[PDB]
């Protein structure tokens, strides 16, 4: 799984810790290994959530399954949760796509996982 | 919605209030609230289109619905004027990928818009 | 065609005409004219894989077509290649997300490829 938040926080509002505690919360929702994990920050962009610059931020997550309805409830409680409390962002200028990716479609060490 | 773009043209090229336009053309062009639409810009990137560094830009718009053939046309030549008025990025060197997203697999507030 | 490789390898790591040589491999290997094909590195990125910080890479290949499994075995095998003798990172510390786009999803000159 890949999780990948753009925001326009400032580099100095991300804690320490911030993508070691993402790797972790992410292997425990999704079932996945943490070495399976892969997490990016992108902080002090340039953005705008319904007009406004307060922060926000935009995301997604890709997986080989593992994304539905049910699911993705959970992972965006999960993860806007964590953005509100280490990033100070409302949850109500989240958005976060999800990325339900067939095994044939991620390349990874050569191959696929097809 | 939400619509980003990255390009090579530098920061200080990117004119002010270049956000808000985008905002405000694209709630009109989707016929969603303000409230709803996200723009991200990110400029001075390492790109090329066509092997050529000359000013160019990825871009990408998601939306729940609202998203077809010839809305995307008419997306296109929106956001091709703005690019090419604005950021004087010329509208053959635009690329600009369109995503149907489900409702299911869009997070926001918590929870997902299903 | 459009790359897209975001990595924590920091800009002087990433070698002059790097972008060129991605541009010329991707035009041989999915049989399109160079002028097609844009490419972008992002480097000094904030992301962790496997909760690791060592070298690694988040990447997207899109295109029209020319996305399958036997192709995008032949895809990652290449740009694991390219990224490992370029950039320093072991092939698996990279992902590549496939996506076969509909030419009615892609804007460019102001209007769609459909």
């Amino acid at each position: 799984p890949m999780f990948i938040v753009n925001t326009n926080v400032p580099r100095a509002s991300v804690p320490d810790g911030f993508l070691s505690e993402l790797t972790a919360a992410l292997a425990q929702a999704t079932g996945k290994p943490p070495q399976y994990i892969a997490v990016h920050v992108v902080p002090d962009q340039l953005m705008a959530f319904g007009g406004s610059s307060e922060p926000c931020a935009l995301c997604s997550l890709h997986s080989i399954g593992k994304i539905g309805g049910a699911q993705n409830r959970s992972y965006s409680k999960l993860l806007c949760g964590l953005l509100a409390e280490r990033l100070r962002i409302s949850p109500d200028r989240v958005y976060i796509n999800y990325y339900d990716m067939n095994a044939a479609n991620v390349g990874w060490n050569n191959s696929t996982f097809a």
